């Protein structure tokens, strides 16, 4: 069983999400407890499966939230928490934080299993029109707040036609007292 010349596919490299849940989310409520979360259907986050690469060596997927009005996406204020509880997930995430810049580094295997599911996170608003190192205080907010989640991968290699494939989709606009 191997690859000597069979014909019969047509699946490139591509790492689209297997489930797509509504896109919606309340940011906006949580004085209560003291730092509960807020996540919609599926976590929030919706679920991933990379597929379209026979490679037999793990990649590191490109997961991370950043906000784009327009297309240049942008590093997020405070939008970095996600810690996994209840459930148990086996998938092996990583946090990097270079001073106002969190993302999410998740090596997956390309050709042999690892589909996972994100849905134990939260976001923190905290926007005051002036985000700085000693408190928002204001009201509500008085600016844009969508989102964009990216999903792409990048392996390093001499052919650009190697694994290369970006997935940036979230419709979550915000507004006024909303």
């Amino acid at each position: 069983m191997k690859d000597w010349q069979l014909p019969s596919h047509s699946g490139p490299y591509e790492l689209r999400i297997e489930v797509q849940p509504k896109s919606h989310h309340r940011a906006h409520y949580e004085t209560e407890g003291s730092r509960g979360a807020v996540k919609a259907s599926a976590g929030g986050h919706p679920i991933v499966q990379l597929h379209g690469y026979l490679e037999n060596e793990p990649l590191m997927l490109q997961l991370f939230i950043g906000t784009a009005d327009d297309r240049l996406l942008r590093p997020h204020a405070f939008y970095q928490v996600h810690r996994i509880t209840g459930k148990t997930v086996s998938t092996t995430s990583h946090e990097a934080i270079l001073s106002n810049t969190k993302v999410l580094e998740i090596p997956l295997l390309p050709e042999n299993s690892m589909r996972a599911v994100i849905d134990c996170a939260g976001i923190l608003k905290l926007r005051n029109s002036d985000i700085e190192l000693r408190k928002g205080e204001t009201d509500i907010g008085r600016k844009n707040t969508r989102v964009r989640l990216v999903f792409r991968v990048h392996v390093p290699q001499p052919s650009g036609r190697t694994l290369s494939l970006q997935v940036a989709s979230n419709p979550i606009e915000c507004s006024q007292r909303s």
